[PDB]
């Protein structure tokens, strides 16, 4: 119940409109919390909710304390954070709920309260730079001897999600520019409405301006300096939404002296927060306390909006410090790094000059960290260009104990735009330029191929089918990239279709041995847990439906017991082929497989340098071999207006079209093909509840992949799974935090011994090293 | 010298030895063997003050073994805290001084102070040392001791606990004076017996040390329990009462 | 079927005599190939062979090429080699078949062909120095983590067999005189007639001279320069055996100046081949192309002869470059070595000055290898002597990243020379001379024992009894060698005899804990494979039979089920003993047991400084217990002319003398003895096709040791198994290939998971360093 007093939109609204002149808020805060609980956790019964709230009220009462943000922080601090060997750590039994709590509330206010109200032993120096971890000897030594490995680690943004809020305070005006740009589309309009339906761009600037000005006020309190005596002129928090105050009709700003030069840094915040709570150890004024409550509500609300929004001015905020800070953050505390092989996903750009700036800035950041850590003679003291960075980077020897980097651009997809005879045409011409821009950069300086080791495509699956990238990835292959990871988008309209998309990537795309497939939730989720909280009937596009049935018949024709579904799949598929292709003559199910087997051919080669070499590469195979009707259908399948009209139409598909065993049969059938190619699979963080079908982490599909007998199914051919922290869904995240999360749930929920619990997860961690993209 | 003296001596008596001289060597071995029999049996002032700093160096060399690389990587050598604050400070310096010179011969790198002669300069030389896995990592752990229960004073251990309360302050104030020693003073132990005092006696002593930055606590469960069922309860007392976190150790859990 | 089309003696003979004027050789190349297909592989049906030839021709017509190496190399290169991240890598499915091909055809033309037609991506530079390996991320990770461990690497010769061709070209007469001197032996006469009956010393010189002249004339074509017009007389290729053409009384020397300074390196030849094939992408002239076809034929013929022959000035042509190249090749194409603990065996030489230079040269080359890789201040810059090299190498610590070395001399033996109290007498004095030479050099420099660690005896088995090395090894033990390995020869007339030979080595030789054994094929092979294609009766010396029969009785008296064979052994032994010993008064089986137990005693000492110390030791132990019946018999068993004639007689023993389980019981008895003594088994290379009993590598006996179900019979005792790339049987050899060759079979031929297969071979690789002779 503590989270609902720190991250709640409705409670924020009521406090913001209440002036400070009256502090009769005991009933107002209570009623909003119940509503706030109602809009976050619907299923929680009311009788339990009222019972839990009453305990918290008396828990504050028996503490000779008043209800406030300081009061909430205290009960949270003594509940979750306990001092241990490495300073302040987290209780192992209570770590599962802590990760859920970080999905709603930031950790910096919480750590400040614990340090002030329960300091670390011997007053030893402690500065917050990493998220809190629970200490376990079994796993800690594994970190010491074998560093962690990270695969899906994006570079845009910052080290974590919280300090981006600090970067938001750096340029509040720039925040509107990016907020307005997204808000123009209706997709972001509903996304913001989901968190705050009463949200407008002007209101957003108010809260950002309100939060900054509250921070200035409370920083004055922490400084020990007397307030500027405009407190009598201040009664409404809304007065802080314009960065100006009046005193007898006089213009007075909010500027104040900071002994810490970088007032917009995480170090400044923790230093400010600790001093604030120390001065409020026994009693705090009601007026000042509510300002702290508002600031906490603003910070937790914006970050709640930010994590959803992530899945111009902000891009060019610093562009070099974040890259350096990321590697220092990824290194971890201590002399020796906790991460050995860390590969990054950087956003490609359509400007060749901007590309040179992007690669230089990140490579300069990588060299800066290595120079700071490893004192070793450098050819150039200041490289100032990519050529000289490679001169510095070619000197260093890989000894493992420092972070090894392998940049991998991630191609981005867009909505299927009509026209040009096939729905993904502006996409392909844009993607073709992006690849070509990287091509000339690589061929100009071949030494760059030691760091640009792979290519990724992580936007969606509905927006763009996998087979569109077959001409793209293969033409990258002739440039010496030699690694292609495909991040399948898990927004499948049907689970069978989701498995169908996985098979397309394997068969069509050039997933050579050693490559990876990220976010393979479809081939991981349990069919029994997918059906929950779903309507009796689903809906998906006819083209998806037709490709689904053909794919079903490809894997269900082999099974003797699961045969009646394949025969019915063939019967229904040809009937849809009659409706979709609008063909008059006879059509056979065998021809459908043959036609769709050709889908890996290029976009323009269906009508038939590196690209022109690839052009006739798939054109010759079409002409030489005998069949022509599959080409005629494939040509019709691509560039026929009626076919395009029919494909976009939606159809009604029963939820239980394939029974539980049959879906498992498909899920295991693709697994065998998955393991044959020896393709590793990136795993999203467990706390990332994007799918939202998992009510608790204990039923996450990663447990079934690892082979836990409580969750594994018969016929499950083992896979190889690698970890990754890409879209955590929580404000304070790190790989080591996720590593502990895997260990805690296995130790507590499953009862596995600590020695064995590490062993099962160590296999997952080491697989990132087995299938690394870094050169030997 | 003893080995060199004996090897040359045994060569001279390869075929025969004079009867009187041979018996003297026989007598010498019995005296040495009997003394060593008593010495190791004592456990179950001037002895350690011959040089008090060179013997600690010799311990690491013996622990290191032959070859360039030591066969033991981690080594936490327990030592007895001293009731004199100055004497303990000199005792702690000698162990660290002996440790650094062992690194000096083994390592090949610069030193901040060529002649440390004090704990402050030793720590400066020691912080520059990075353990690469071949040398011996050292972590001093003072181990306490007990005696028979002191009759009276409202409970059996009030005069005994007073010395332990003093000894912790002897360790603590020096630790507070030089907080840089936290990385080498890591654990606290108490290895005398069980009948001397129950394990819960150290609960206040461990908690104050824990909150003052020791960060580790090992307890030596002595195996002199009057009955086997009694010995199990002594282990239960340590677990239920002592503040043992996840990563603490127990010695001789034979019971 | 391309193997027969690039290595076939009859085709090369027919191409040599037939002039360059004919263009249609299909009527003869087809007849020659089918004939050559017979003798090389006489186990293929004619119709299948006939169909394969037609398909090969039909595939050429598909690519409208002309029948020749440019056509043949294209098909082979595209079928096997695939471009990958590290360059050209063999396909995993085709690796097993590739290794069989490698035993007969060099990969240098194949890799050169692939580089020309489908080169490396992004114009990345590919330097051809190492043989191709298949790429698997699982195995690659482990080998980079824990480097490969090698045990049996012969220092003599160059890195691989391919450049011994290059040396042979560089030494037209030195390799001729080595062949000419070896031609006198009748054994070499049979071997040379085996590969080709028309092989005479003159014929050998003609073909080498032909290859030298063909290489130069094609080099001129490769460089682009026009031909020097002497081709007017170029009709019969046989003219190329005179080093000078005749054209209007003009002497034309075929030698031309190469652009590269050295004309006898792999890079020199590979770059030449790429230039040659590049100009012949479309078509080639028949006269020049046939010259290339001819050139490949002598190369393939001689390389097949060289590797089969293994069943001086040339060795010491450089004596510092060859070993450095050997160390460089063993290091691998990387900064850190692929092979950590490499044991370089070398042949000891009786001449002190000759071998003193050799020992310094290999140490200097090893030191030169470390200096090139690792840089620091050395004790001396130009050692020029054995003492300064050792002082230089004392500074280098074992770091693992480079190659660690430990020389182990392997004694070479001769045929048994009758006389002087024992049949191997002139040998023993030569070996005693060799040991004394080795001992005094250890006195010259005590540090030599740091690198001189083991002693080996690898020539054969039937010639030298294993007990003969008891006095040789023991004196070396007191000399501070501190390790010994015995390499039993696999020429055992009977499988039971092979078991006895390993038993004799364990009993008598001072093989203490940690010592190794080599080529222990006798115990590994199952009886079913051994009897394949053997005659129903086998012949062996009466000396061997008596030793085996008593051995059978010693290890079968315990087993209740196979008890009659133990009794049959005793009765047959005493019956045979009366024939051999020619004794009137009967001899018990127990008396025979003690007679053969005294085989360890020195023959000279039994007939009666360190040599006299051991001489009296055998005499002393004899007189401690007064048996006086066996000792008198043993004296007769060694120094009786009538007995020595009887022991040399051959006796016919049935092939199935003992049942399959009886041999199994005998084997597991030895498997028990190796467990107690903890003796390793450095297995010979898996591609070494010399046992000729396995129809494929799938039936290699090593898998029985590994414990795979379906190959490990019940009752077997686990061993410790090392690896050695000593006698690969293939052209381009490395331990890296062997590790992948084993990995492929378990993953593919045995259906094991990649995680499982790596673990089993990791246990084998680890044993290569658990029992390594390198000092701690």
């Amino acid at each position: 119940m503590e989270r609902f007093l720190l991250n709640s939109t409705v409670l924020l609204y009521r406090l913001s409109t209440v002036s400070l002149d009256e502090v009769s808020l005991d009933e107002r805060v209570e009623s909003s919390v119940f509503l706030a609980q109602y809009e976050q956790a619907r299923s929680l019964p009311d009788h339990v909710a009222k019972s839990a709230w009453s305990y918290l009220v008396q828990q504050i009462k028996q503490r000779n304390m008043k209800l406030g943000p300081v009061a909430i922080l205290r009960l949270i601090a003594e509940k979750f954070i306990k001092n241990e060997k490495g300073g302040p750590k987290i209780d192992l039994p209570m770590f599962s709920e802590w990760q859920t709590l970080m999905s709603r509330v930031s950790c910096l206010p919480i750590i400040a309260c614990h340090q002030v109200f329960n300091p670390g032993p011997a007053s030893q120096e402690y500065s917050f730079r990493w998220p809190l971890y629970p200490y376990h000897p079994t796993v800690e030594d594994y970190i010491t001897r074998e560093c962690l490995h990270e695969t899906h680690q994006h570079l845009n943004g910052s080290t974590s999600a919280e300090e981006c809020w600090l970067d938001a305070l750096k340029h509040p005006e720039a925040c509107l520019r990016d907020f307005e740009k997204g808000w123009a589309s209706q997709e972001m309009k509903q996304l913001c409405a989901q968190i705050d339906p009463s949200l407008t761009p002007r209101i957003f600037k108010d809260r950002l301006q309100i939060a900054c000005n509250i921070r200035e006020i409370l920083c004055r309190v922490a400084q020990g300096v007397e307030l500027p005596e405009w407190i009598a002129s201040m009664q409404n928090p809304q007065q802080l939404a314009n960065s100006t105050i009046l005193h007898n009709g006089r213009e007075y700003g909010f500027a104040t002296v900071w002994p810490i030069d970088d007032k917009y840094s995480q170090e400044s915040e923790f230093c400010w927060l600790t001093g604030l709570l120390e001065k409020w150890r026994f009693n705090a004024p009601e007026g000042l306390e509510r300002l702290l409550w508002i600031y906490l509500l603003i910070q937790n609300q914006y970050l709640t909006l930010l994590v959803q929004r992530d899945d111009m001015t902000e891009l060019r905020e610093e562009t070099e410090k974040s890259y350096l800070s990321r590697f220092k953050h990824a290194h971890g505390a201590g002399v020796y790094s906790q991460v050995r092989y860390l590969e990054g996903r950087f956003a490609p750009k359509s400007d060749p000059n901007k590309m040179q700036k992007l690669l230089f800035s990140v490579l300069r950041g990588y060299w800066e960290y290595l120079s700071a850590h490893m004192s070793m003679e450098w050819v150039h003291e200041k490289p100032l260009t990519i050529s000289q960075v490679l001169d510095n980077l070619e000197l260093v020897e890989p000894h493992g104990k420092c972070v090894e980097l392998a940049l991998v651009p991630h191609f981005i997809k867009r909505k299927p735009k009509n026209g040009e005879a096939y729905p993904h045409a502006l996409l392909f011409k844009d993607l073709k330029n992006q690849a070509a821009i990287l091509m000339d950069m690589l061929k100009s300086e071949p030494r760059l191929t030691g760091w640009i080791r792979g290519v990724d495509a992580a936007a969606n699956e509905m927006h763009a089918p996998p087979e569109l990238f077959c001409p793209l990835f293969r033409v990258l292959a002739k440039s010496g990239i030699a690694h292609f990871t495909y991040h399948v988008g898990e927004d499948f309209p049907h689970l069978i279709s989701g498995i169908r998309s996985i098979d397309d990537a394997l068969r069509f795309l050039p997933l050579r041995n050693g490559d990876r497939l990220g976010h393979c939730t479809a081939i991981g989720i349990t069919p029994s847990i997918w059906k929950r909280s779903l309507p009796l009937s689903l809906s998906m596009t006819k083209e998806t439906r037709l490709l689904d049935l053909v794919f079903i018949w490809r894997e269900l024709r082999s099974h003797p017991e699961l045969l009646r579904y394949a025969s019915d799949a063939a019967i229904e598929a040809v009937r849809l082929a009659h409706k979709v292709f609008s063909l008059e003559e006879e059509v056979s199910i065998t021809t459908l497989d043959q036609v769709f087997e050709m889908r890996g051919l290029l976009a323009e080669s269906e009508g038939l340098s590196l690209w022109l070499e690839e052009y006739e590469r798939a054109r010759e195979l079409v002409k030489t071999t005998g069949m022509k009707r599959p080409l005629k259908l494939y040509k019709q399948w691509l560039t026929s207006d009626n076919v395009r009209k029919q494909r976009a139409e939606y159809v009604e598909v029963a939820l239980e079209y394939l029974p539980d065993e049959a879906v498992v049969a498909l899920q295991q059938a693709v697994m065998a093909k998955m393991a044959d190619r020896n393709i590793a699979i990136e795993c999203p963080p467990t706390s990332n509840t994007r799918i939202s079908q998992y009510r608790n982490v204990s039923e996450h599909h990663i447990f079934r992949w690892m082979g836990l007998p409580g969750e594994a199914i018969e016929g499950d051919v083992p896979m190889s799974i690698c970890l990754g922290s890409d879209d955590p869904g929580i404000f304070a995240a790190d790989l080591k935090s996720e590593f502990y999360h895997l260990f805690v749930v296995l130790t507590r929920k499953f009862g596995l011994s600590p020695a064995d619990a590490l062993r099962k997860v160590a296999e997952v961690n080491e697989n990132g090293r087995i299938y690394r993209f870094h050169d030997v």
